[PDB]
């Protein structure tokens, strides 16, 4: 997250870190077993760590969880990030309290201007890199469609939004990905990708929960 502010520990409880022997991703925690990530984050024998802060420190609230399986979205293409989403299961369940929650879905498709809150361990500098040990947090607007098509021109599709400042200066970053943008209090984004990072008419490029909610809940019922 570049210009950004310190979210405060637990604060976003069901923000997690993936680990494969250190941080690469975000994802957030949709029920006990499940998280959702981006597609791009995939990889194989991953713990989820949940209730974290500072993702070196031993804090006394996290939970360690192996991925028991990765589902990537079946329509997933990497070269144009089309369906950039993934599930994780966890091996065991979490233990939900304040702390360690879970994220409700989407019953609606969130509106250009909504407020929302982007959060992930991912880079501090849009030129340069320092990369954070506690979680940082963004408060962003999803921006219009026309100006996401503008801004990114043969790019958008119809499960893609932009979100952010076309100005720069603020923005998720990389090692950001598969986190959440959570708007009304309900999952709308999972950071995706973008040009750079903070940079002037190239704002965040997010995946569309809304678009996925019956493949996440029937994927869900059957696994
Ligand atoms: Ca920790």
């Amino acid at each position: 997250i570049v210009g950004g502010y310190t979210c405060g520990a637990n604060t976003v409880p069901y923000q997690v870190s993936l680990n494969s022997g250190y941080h690469f991703c975000g994802g957030s925690l949709i029920n006990s077993q499940w998280v959702v990530s981006a597609a791009h984050c995939y990889k194989s024998g991953i713990q989820v760590r949940l209730g974290e802060d500072n993702i070196n420190v031993v804090e006394g609230n996290e939970q360690f969880i192996s991925a028991s399986k990765s589902i990537v979205h079946p329509s997933y293409n990497s070269n144009t990030l089309n369906n950039d989403i993934m599930l994780i299961k966890l091996k065991s369940a979490a233990s939900l309290n304040s702390r360690v929650a879970s994220i409700s879905l989407p019953t609606s498709c969130a509106s250009a201007g909504t407020q929302c809150l982007i959060s992930g361990w991912g880079n501090t500098k849009s030129s340069g890199t320092s990369y954070p040990d506690v979680l940082k947090c963004l408060k962003a607007p999803i921006l219009s469609d026309s100006s996401c098509k503008s801004a990114y021109p043969g790019q958008i599709t119809s499960n893609m939004f932009c979100a952010g400042y076309l100005e720069g200066g603020k923005d998720s970053c990389q090692g950001d990905s598969g986190g959440p943008v959570v708007c009304s209090g309900k999952l709308q984004g999972i950071v995706s990708w973008g040009s750079g990072c903070a940079q002037k008419n190239k704002p965040g490029v997010y995946t569309k929960v809304c678009n996925y909610v019956s493949w996440i809940k029937q994927t869900i019922a059957s696994n």
